């Protein structure tokens, strides 16, 4: 998993 | 967008 943008579970906008 | 599961930028975990 990781930060950035993409898809699955976690928090994001 | 918040906590769950779906698609866009932050932190996926």
């Amino acid at each position: 998993x990781x930060v950035x943008x993409x898809x699955x579970v976690x928090x994001f906008d």
